[PDB]
């Protein structure tokens, strides 16, 4: 149901592999492809409810280093119209004065279309 | 810098090990203990900024399921008192219609002490 | 542009007014109808960006009372198709214990049409 | 309980009115005042848990313009040691292509010391 490749509204995508053990790890995208890591319910309940799971990327990679991290937060729902439904905070490091403006807040949807 | 032992504020306690690739692997607590998995910045700005990171948990494991991920987004701050500031999303699996009260928003500080 | 009737992607219906001063006052929706108040740009940039925006509802009124309140925050894009882009904070009064689940996140869109 | 005079930890102070109503009126610190308008839980629950309460500053006055706005969701403990805890959004004015990273999380406590 989740290993595969999903499609974010502006572009983006990604590429994971979904363990038995609970684990994610894939790809975010070659000057812009991006390692990620993350967890997932792999024993959901079985009443309708998502699927609950998370992931991180760090903005470094061979060819640039953008100081900062974006974390996702959501939940697969499965189907014939198969999603994932996130929220997401991206952090950059920061001096001590500027420390109040360093997260933004959003929000994704993904598809396998 | 980042590997070891870190505490927060109400009690909860989380040991990583911080990998030469940009990687974080460890635990958050026997009953109670789970699995982290988690990316950050391995080669930040020397000018006094923090270092970013952000890390996930699912709240599966040998004794319970509470159908639920967490994800912390922060940065590292060095120094005598070395501390590591995050907010957090909290995301349940629900069905459709209770989906918009899925997600709690939080923060939290650890310490080395 | 901002004065007028606003409806969301579930149902929900906002009435408001917006002063010269920057004031919005009106109703969210007569068992559900709920006063709202916020405030607004009242001299947006003209190189094409939103005018910001922000308002609450306490959730209380003569029929009910849930003791709690939402924030919307976000922008007003004009237009033909013109819409209001919001993130939303919903906080309950709790005890001090649970204090740590007290506040949901979500987002909301909402058109003319 | 709630009108006086409010502290933030970094400086900012907050004078505030609470009316029978339900309304919050007031101002935030004369080239930095500016106008607050919120709502609150007028009838609280009596078993200890804390007050609902929102309230919206534009960033707007006579002498500047940064074209945004700040809302804060939060709850109200009363005591010895009175204190308001709150999250907030801070959302400025962008184009269509920016507008992904257009908005702030963060969060503050307030005291009566």
């Amino acid at each position: 149901g989740i290993t595969g490749t999903w499609y974010a509204q502006l572009g983006s995508t990604f590429i994971v592999t979904a363990g038995a053990d609970g684990a994610l790890t894939g790809t975010y995208e070659a000057e812009s492809r991006y390692v990620l890591t993350g967890r997932y319910d792999s024993a959901p309940a079985t009443d309708g409810s998502g699927t609950a799971l998370g992931w991180t990327v760090a903005w470094k990679n061979n060819y640039r280093n953008a100081h900062s991290a974006t974390t996702w937060s959501g939940q697969y729902v499965g189907g014939a119209e198969a999603r994932i439904n996130t929220q997401w905070l991206l952090t950059s490091g920061t001096t001590e004065a500027n420390a109040w403006k360093s997260t933004l807040v959003g929000h994704d949807t993904f598809t396998k279309v």
